[PDB]
């Protein structure tokens, strides 16, 4: 199916079973989310320049698909699913 | 046709005949661009909080379509075509 873009494309995803609302952002290369607790097993990352925790091989369910991917958690004003997850979800921009 | 999202979706557009490379950004509500001169007929806008010039009814050609829309010019690190132009161009997110 398709999503029209009149409204900001915010959907609900479950990351490791924890619900979160995210923005499907074609302007972002990576994904960062907050408000969930993925655990002690992460790689500290630095991306202003905030401090994030990188989790790899995480199960995410959104839009009827269940994938495994990488996600970063940290102080972000918006929860965003960037192109690294959009591609793993088989999403494209149509015109 | 469709655009896959492995690469940042940057395309070339002509705005009033002036070439510019823009990012098709689903994370942006509006569009702002720099490096082109659209003229003296604009509405000053404030959107950090930068100062922009809003032009309405501007002819833009991109992706094989020619539309008229609104665009803001001003100091932006990236030239972005937000949802206000993506919808006028008939673009959707497919999955």
């Amino acid at each position: 199916p398709q999503f029209h873009l009149w409204k900001r494309p915010v959907v609900t995803a479950h990351i490791e079973g924890q619900p979160v609302e995210v923005l499907l952002d074609t302007g972002a290369d990576d994904s960062i989310v907050t408000g969930i607790e993925l655990g002690p097993h992460y790689t500290p990352k630095i991306v202003g320049f905030i401090n994030t925790k990188e989790y790899k091989n995480v199960e995410v369910e959104v839009l009827g698909k269940r994938i495994k991917g990488t996600i970063m958690t940290g102080d972000t004003p918006i929860n965003i699913f960037g192109r690294n997850l959009l591609t793993a979800l088989g999403m494209s921009l149509n015109f």
